[PDB]
């Protein structure tokens, strides 16, 4: 119950989406090479699949 | 009993079926050695068996 109240109101509800978008914006201004962009995107997707607790 | 199996909302994951077909088509065109073929098939069965969030 404690978790749900912090998770849905108290603290960050979208920790996944938050970092997923925040990485993207931090990545905005640099001229990031395609060699990079592919790996970062697929890995970010990999982050989007998995459970928050996964070690 | 077959329709009872089908008429349920707890059957084979759509996500797993998509990956299943995806890796199959991925193998569709390769000159695949037997070792990887059988290992891939048994592992695909294991993929079908498992729940969508286990590590």
């Amino acid at each position: 119950q404690l978790k749900i109240i912090k998770k849905e109101l108290g603290l960050e509800k979208d920790d996944k989406d938050a970092i997923e978008e925040k990485f993207r914006e931090r990545l905005k201004e640099l001229v990031v090479p395609k060699h990079v962009m592919d790996v970062v995107d697929e890995e970010l997707s990999k982050l989007g699949l998995l459970d928050n607790h996964s070690s």
